[PDB]
């Protein structure tokens, strides 16, 4: 019953690859959101121009 | 008839060295089987990334 011992490894493998991945798809996100943060930033130069203009 | 006895001990022994293995064609199976779970787990990652990324 070590075969126990086994489907205990077995077991605790059985559900160990099994929702133990928090948020990733939360984290990738935040750069991929991140990454269309990076892009209007310029645009805020003839906003201000404009703002500092009129 | 200790001859018996021992024809006894022989019966006993008779039919002692039949049918007295459970399931373990049953058990190495498991192992067996569980060898193959060992293998497609890495596979979950990109599975994950490819969900993870799209």
């Amino acid at each position: 019953f070590t075969l126990i011992e086994l489907m205990i490894v077995i077991a605790i493998v059985g559900i160990l690859a099994a929702v133990a991945l928090p948020a990733y798809q939360d984290y990738t996100a935040r750069a991929q959101v991140s990454e269309a943060i990076l892009l209007a930033e310029g645009q805020k130069s003839a906003v201000t121009e404009y703002y500092l203009n009129h």
